[PDB]
RNA sequence: AUGGUUGUCGUCAGCUCGUGUCGUGAGAUGUUGGGUUAAGUCCCGCAACGAGCGCAACCCUUGAUCUUAGUUGCCAGCAUU
């Protein structure tokens, strides 16, 4: 149930270069972009609300996938205060597709985290805690958010239809569900729940990650 | 026919694999791009993530001292040739 007047601050994206696939829902082109179709964004937002809620209540983690600059606040704050464990940094190569070696990276994050209070310092010299503290300092800042997915990512809320293209291929690898807000200059048939709206406005990112993350959040704690 | 052993290419810095992806395939990707180093050394981007031998360091010697300890070694500080 998208805020229809509140949706009037997140309709707009690239234009003059829009493919034929993700342009069927286009309203019209008035001199700067194609105006995205509003009512399609509303009804699709309802499909993400009901399907994201009811499918999110089956118990599986939601992958708050985000790439772009200023797309990490909506996914880190949205999922990090939501219930999913996503990755808003530069994308790891083959995130779900590796599924074990990313786990062993979770092992280096595990001994790096638990080695902080594990007497990791004060055993070896200053090069040990210095180089190793650089190791978790340059490991946790890249691949820490996967700790909220010990099983496979049951769904991929990807927030970047172009920058996250290797992610869309990764979820294309398994039969996993990958719904996401893909821009006007994107490919339509690659995703299963199209959020046909822009992503340029950061307030559009807060409305997208807030509707998604709040959808899975409010739909999930209602068991008691 | 060989085991064992040893030269050089050369202390030059390379040489590979597990997993994943691409490509019908052989293959590739990592190992390429950006700098920086003696170094595939280090860092950062990167469809890759990791590890193995290599590099390095660890070993010995070399110039600085401390502490232990002074005999055949050293002789300041005294007599002695």
């Amino acid at each position: 149930m998208k805020q229809l007047l509140e949706a009037g601050v997140h309709f707009g994206h690239q234009t003059r270069r829009w493919n034929p696939k993700m342009k069927r829902y286009i309203f019209t082109e008035r001199n700067g972009i194609y105006i995205i179709d509003l009512q399609k964004t509303v009804k699709k937002v309802e499909e993400a609300y009901n399907f994201t809620k009811n499918l999110a209540a089956e118990g599986g983690k939601i992958l708050f996938v985000g790439t772009k600059k200023q797309a990490q606040d909506s996914v880190k704050e949205e999922a990090q205060r939501s219930g999913m464990y996503y990755v808003n940094q530069r994308w790891l190569g083959g995130t779900l597709t590796n599924f074990e070696t990313i786990q062993k990276r979770i092992k280096r994050l595990k001994d790096i985290e638990k080695m902080q209070e594990n007497g990791t310092f004060d055993v070896l010299p200053k090069k040990e805690v210095v180089q190793l503290k650089k190791e978790l300092e340059r490991l946790e800042k890249f691949l820490g958010g996967i700790k909220d997915m010990k099983d496979l990512p049951d769904a991929l809320f990807i927030i970047d239809p172009r920058k996250e293209r290797i992610a869309v291929a990764e979820a294309r690898k398994l039969n996993i569900p990958i719904i996401g807000i893909v821009d006007t200059n994107c490919d339509p048939d690659e995703i299963d729940v199209v959020i046909p709206a822009n992503d340029d406005a950061i307030r559009a990112v807060k409305l997208l990650t807030s509707k998604m993350a709040d959808a899975i959040l409010e739909a999930k704690q209602g068991e008691e």
